[PDB]
């Protein structure tokens, strides 16, 4: 009853194209709902995003959704965007304002385009730039009114900050999925990286799981596994059904933890 | 509940690092390949001073540890072997080069007990002796094999080791069963990670080991996925650990089949480190 | 064993809130040259944990207006600290309030706590859009978790605050209260009334209950049964009552920081050292 | 929202625990004139919370035993109240100990605390054997949550605190702990053991850190990191460290007495501010 998603980015080096190939030949065996392609307007442009998205949808015939931003781009032409994805068999995209328009405006731009599966960026330790917790849970209200028919939330590492949030959003009426994005950790200094500039909560028994591991990749895996294999089985309990795994483009760690929730071949 | 309970568990582990002792156990290679893994495996666990290590039955091995690290190292020894009097004289020998922790067992006429006793009337050892959670096979009643425990322990065994298990609750109740029967010894978790589970349930089946339903599932699947099974087996024994720390078991003990990474990995997890 | 394992979280948790949390503390012009000087006691004391600001409170109908301006100004010569007056509209025309106004900006005091007073015309949301008008004033109105005692409806006092954050509020501060579920299911209320600042709960620590209860009574907020008895039998006995009151308020403040909350305002009585404590507690230290 | 609902309930839980806890104080013999007014001050303070025996400590190996006698004398004649002497076998014969239980019987002194003390022949056990011999005394002994330090194993001396009873030990009093999950997971190792006198939790409340972590060093005693924390930075503000420390024991004894405890053993350390006002959120009241 577990349904799951895997989130990729493009490639940048031959090297990291033949990871991400192999990466996506193995989880999709285990039959995602679907799975998604990041955008970087300085790593790639949005014809590298496209380009992995056909090349998932052509292999292994998965739902593939590009993120799209709105950063530098007219309406005209994300219209023009929108339209050309449509026609070409995309119909679920990942409605982002990226790191003018804020991402409800792409909503509504986009359902006025086509009917479109829409899933919207959520903030269980609320966005940096957000003016209050209150105004950042309108505004993600703002994108599901808008026409988002699900929330995928930015990766955390304290569970109860997740599942506070999910109450929030209960209470504030909105009634679509609040997917927990979920960052498997193989390396730490990466990790943490991301998570100081995104205002991510690093729990101080998992800094000190980490620490002296700097040059340990072996172990680091495993104590990493262990840690979102407990995650999910938490998440789990509490009712969560569905599970957005940031891959980095890597297989192991989230085919190990899809495993451990019954999602096998 | 079940948020804050893991968080709890998991910062109460976070604080116990540099109070938990552990231990590790060799078998003697068969091949140079093994050789090679061994001593590349001593080398690594070395580094996180073991209270001590042992080698299974060796007396080669027991003296390259131990020159070679300055770890104690205790050597295993059965009495399904040899006799009465040539124990005497290959016990006499190891108290004669070092030896002084011997683990002693009746192995795969004199029982565990007699063996004890008899090491015991030969030095101030410090013994070890096998305990079984889930009853030794041969044994006519878990009470029985429970009394047995105590005579070892009361002939003059210090530390008991247990066969490996995978049910938490069968040795928290064994380890209750223990302190009202008046064994003073602590009941030392065998730890047995896994990575290949077909071998393991092989072992247990041979070693009347339960592999609880869950766990089975949790393998089904995995026969032709080395990686996957290693992510899951080290889950499982970190899983395990936590728990058992958390009871109070400052004293884990680790079959490693002579490799270091899942050992080495679940004692981090435990606040062992170099 | 859940309720110990609650705990060990709940206090791990607060750990490692350090460096998150923002404060600000609330105090009333003193009478005599006694309270004088436990004030500037207590403002030397907790400026040294970086307030984000403090307060001056304005009694309505006093007319010891001057009061309020003078120990402001003494506050920011002093410490340099963001001090914000409160200011009241019942006892005031449009044109003096115009005038005051003008001169706290002019002055460099650009955060008023802006509120309408007790009876002895304007409502707090007329005063908020006459501030704006004036200047670009930061403006915090007051918020009622348990229903302003003269509101007709909770729904009519919470499209009030609505009012207020329209007009221009950017911050809401709320009256005290013992109940932390009527915070917490305020807070959820003022979302799903679309109010989109952060709601600020004033805490006040509590060693004088009979001056609480009093407090409490005027301002229609609850005391929850264990909280009289925990005070009960304690007329004469300061040390206990501070104690007490200081497990009380800590406790508190770890159960809002666990929910998000961010953000507290003291209402110190013009005294340091229980929210010092309190604070401390929270991770916020010199 | 669970962790508020679940203070509630602990506290009102906690309110409706009046008249049923019983307390004991234990206090040390006093080294300079200012400490003896302290402990006699201290003395009457706690007596009007009516405990159920107060006890006086004796330094093994000190040379001191008749400043624990008179203490315990005075005890007696000032407040009526049971009063327990500690003593320690491994600094006195048997015949020594034979005499001194024997005058303490003659002097209506029939509870002992029966210990061993710290190294500079007899374990606890046997005292407890030899008092027993002489008369048909209550005694109490030492438990250890978190293993005496000098023990070979846990089960040795879970097996120890067993033998102590089955002596004749009537209590058992523990070390002091801040991890609360230890002593619950004691308890039930206690039963498992077939140990079926009451585990009496001993409460050290802490004001001063630095001198409760060179204790809890001395005695294995583990820090929980977050107390340490909220420690940290307090070594100059007694204030501060004493509303801290009694939140702490507070919180403590609140889960304790939620768990199904209902006698406390309080670490004065001859000072009754604190326990007192703990005792006080107990219901232990004048
Ligand atoms: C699952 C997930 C996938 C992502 N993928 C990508 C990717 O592929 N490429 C990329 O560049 N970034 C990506 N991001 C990050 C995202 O782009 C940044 O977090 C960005 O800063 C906000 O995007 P958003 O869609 O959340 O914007 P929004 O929802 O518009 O929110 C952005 C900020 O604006 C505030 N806000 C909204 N409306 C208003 C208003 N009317 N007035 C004032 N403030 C307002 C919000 O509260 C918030 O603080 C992703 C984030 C998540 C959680
Ligand atoms: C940590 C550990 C390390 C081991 N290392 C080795 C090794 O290096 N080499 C090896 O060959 N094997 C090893 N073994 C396995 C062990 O040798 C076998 O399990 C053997 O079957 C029993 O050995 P024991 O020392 O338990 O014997 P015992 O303790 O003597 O007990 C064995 C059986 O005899 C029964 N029994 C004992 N005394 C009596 C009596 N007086 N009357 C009736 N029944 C009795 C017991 O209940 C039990 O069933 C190890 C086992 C463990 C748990
Ligand atoms: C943080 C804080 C600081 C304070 N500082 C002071 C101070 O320094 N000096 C002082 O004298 N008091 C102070 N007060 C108290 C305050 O002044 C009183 O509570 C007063 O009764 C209402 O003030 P208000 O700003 O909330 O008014 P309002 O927001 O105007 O609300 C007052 C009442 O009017 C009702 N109401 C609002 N608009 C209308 C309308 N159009 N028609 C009918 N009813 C309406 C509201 O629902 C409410 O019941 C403070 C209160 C708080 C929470
Ligand atoms: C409530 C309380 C009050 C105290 N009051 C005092 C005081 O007033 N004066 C003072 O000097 N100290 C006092 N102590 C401390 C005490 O004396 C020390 O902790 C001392 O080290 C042990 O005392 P015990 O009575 O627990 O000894 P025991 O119960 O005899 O145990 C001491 C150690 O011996 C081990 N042991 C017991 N029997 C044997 C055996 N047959 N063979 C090998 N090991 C054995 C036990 O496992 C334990 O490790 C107190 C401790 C507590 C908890
Ligand atoms: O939402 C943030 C997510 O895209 C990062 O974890 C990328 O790895």
């Amino acid at each position: 009853q577990i349904n799951v998603s895997f989130e990729f980015f493009p490639p940048r080096t031959s090297e990291m194209e033949q990871t991400l190939w192999n990466s996506i030949d193995r989880l999709s065996s285990l039959k995602p709902k679907f799975v998604s392609v990041t955008y970087g307007a300085n790593s790639g442009e949005r014809d590298r995003t496209h380009s992995i998205i056909k090349g998932i949808k052509d292999r292994t015939g998965l739902e593939a959704a590009p993120h799209l931003t709105c950063i530098d781009a007219t309406p005209d032409e994300l219209r023009t965007i929108a339209r050309d994805y449509w026609n070409n068999g995309i119909r679920h995209i990942v409605a982002l304002r990226g790191d003018e328009m804020y991402a409800s405006d792409l909503v509504t731009l986009l359902k006025e385009v086509a009917d479109f599966d829409i899933s919207v960026a959520a903030y269980p330790e609320v966005h940096p730039e957000a003016k209050s917790a209150q105004a950042d849970l309108l505004n993600l209200k703002r994108k599901v009114d808008a026409g988002a028919n699900r929330a995928i939330t930015q990766f955390f590492f304290d569970v109860e900050s997740y599942l506070r949030f999910r109450d929030r959003c209960v209470s504030a009426g909105i009634d679509v999925e609040i997917i927990p994005g979920i960052l498997p950790v193989s390396n730490f200094k990466q990790a943490k990286k991301l998570a100081d500039m995104t205002n991510v909560r690093i729990p101080a028994w998992m800094a000190q799981m980490f620490d002296g591991l700097d040059d340990d990749a072996e172990t680091r895996k495993l104590v990493g596994a262990n840690i979102a294999m407990d995650m999910v089985k938490i998440l789990s309990r509490e009712g969560v059904k569905d599970f957005h795994f940031y891959t980095l483009n890597r297989a192991e760690m989230s085919y190990a933890i899809c495993h451990t929730l019954g999602v096998r071949p």
